[PDB]
């Protein structure tokens, strides 16, 4: 039997299997051929992980079935207990989504001199820029404006070393299940859509290279290219396209690339097979005997194998769960103060506490019950 491997490309090559070869026996096909780790690939079939132990008859594979091998090592191990309430892409090392760590300086001197007149409650507080107002500190500076930024929480930063904040992660104390694979992890992403479909960052990561390998991104003429929420939910493309970057390097490169590969489609072009160099081509339409030339092989335009004359090889190249669906919905009192025992009620989504007792005024953490601090403000200012 013959089946198609997309693997970081939208052109799948050939593999012969059997009815009794397992998906861990393909996984090593392409490993050695690929120079890549076995244990790193996973295999998806419209839209569904298919498991190691399952093989060609139980997945229900056919001739000339086309699969995405997509590497990215399964990695058990997470804080479901976290304490974090924001996530950032860290460029730089950890080249990872990461835990983040929130400041605010004042938006006209960009000293932290910037006194709030309250606490950030909400993500429009902290992404809207001049939301929330303050006095500044700093001798004759007028600055009445906050500007909040993130950086990453896993090692130490200098005050320039930004991060861009995803707003759509979040640590999920809640509990809720992925719509894809229905395990509870953490953190997950938030769709956008009416229903707040949650997915685990996995699936995530496999939805995105599929749809990269099937070129199934969608053009909104406003936003540029993206992805709506996997249910398929309408008005939940997501327009912070900076959560794109989460997939890592190669594949935000490969991101970066579609808007000029699907100009070169639409002109009647062609992309070009060779791993390494998928350049959008542009021959001369009726011309069979494509070559790699702006700044390598010659392939045939139908088969996209190296160039051959005669006929080309006889071999030639999702919905989700209902009750999956339904259970990964994002959406469907007093505590008293550490030194003077007095109960206090928490007004909105900001952690910072301070004791109205005349006496005592402490100043606290809601969540951790520590005096207020440097480290409470970072990690968790504000509940998401
Ligand atoms: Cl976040
Ligand atoms: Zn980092
Ligand atoms: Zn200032
Ligand atoms: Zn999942
Ligand atoms: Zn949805
Ligand atoms: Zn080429
Ligand atoms: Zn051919
Ligand atoms: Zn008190
Ligand atoms: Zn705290």
């Amino acid at each position: 039997m013959i089946v198609f491997v997309r693997f970081n490309s939208s052109h799948g090559f050939p593999v012969e299997v059997d009815s009794d070869t397992s998906i861990f026996q393909l996984k090593e096909v392409v490993a050695k051929r690929q120079g890549v780790p076995a244990d790193q690939l996973r295999v998806i079939f419209a839209g569904k992980e298919l498991r190691n132990d399952w093989t060609v008859q139980n997945c229900d594979l056919d001739q000339q079935s086309i699969v995405h091998i997509v590497q990215r090592p399964w990695r058990k191990g997470q804080e479901m207990n976290a304490t974090n309430s924001f996530y950032v892409y860290c460029k730089g090392p950890c080249q990872r989504v990461q835990p983040g760590k929130l400041r605010v300086q004042c938006s006209t001197c960009r000293q932290a001199t910037l006194t709030l007149t309250q606490g950030p409650s909400c993500w429009d507080d902290v992404l809207i820029p001049n939301r929330m107002s303050g006095e500044c500190q700093s001798p004759h500076c007028p600055g009445t404006s906050a500007e909040f930024f993130f950086k990453c929480g896993a090692h130490p930063t200098s005050d320039k070393e930004t991060s861009v904040a995803l707003h759509l992660i979040a640590t999920n104390s809640r509990n809720i299940t992925c719509i894809t694979c229905t395990d509870v992890r953490s953190p997950v992403l938030v769709f956008q859509c009416n229903s707040r479909h949650v997915i685990c960052l996995d699936c995530f990561h496999l939805y995105c290279v599929t749809r990269l390998n099937d070129r199934q991104f969608v053009h909104d003429p406003q936003l540029g290219y993206s992805l709506p929420c996997v249910a398929g939910c309408p008005n939940s493309l997501i327009k912070e396209l900076h959560h794109f970057r989460i997939l890592g390097e190669e594949q935000y490169n490969r991101y970066q690339q579609y808007g000029a590969e699907e100009c070169v489609l639409q002109m009647g072009g062609v992309l070009c097979p060779r791993p390494g160099c998928g350049a959008g081509l542009l021959p001369e339409p009726d011309q069979r005997k494509v070559t790699c030339e702006g700044n390598g092989f010659a392939f045939c335009r139908e088969c996209k194998e190296a160039y051959h004359e005669g006929e080309c090889s006889a071999v030639f190249e999702y919905r989700v769960d209902e009750r999956a669906a339904e259970q990964a919905r994002w959406e469907a009192t007093t505590k008293p103060c550490p030194r003077c025992h007095v109960p206090v009620e928490k007004n909105g989504g900001c952690m910072h506490m301070k004791c109205p007792q005349p006496q005592c005024r402490l100043e606290w953490c809601w969540n951790c019950g520590c005096e207020w601090n440097r480290v409470c403000m970072g990690d968790h200012w504000f509940d998401v």
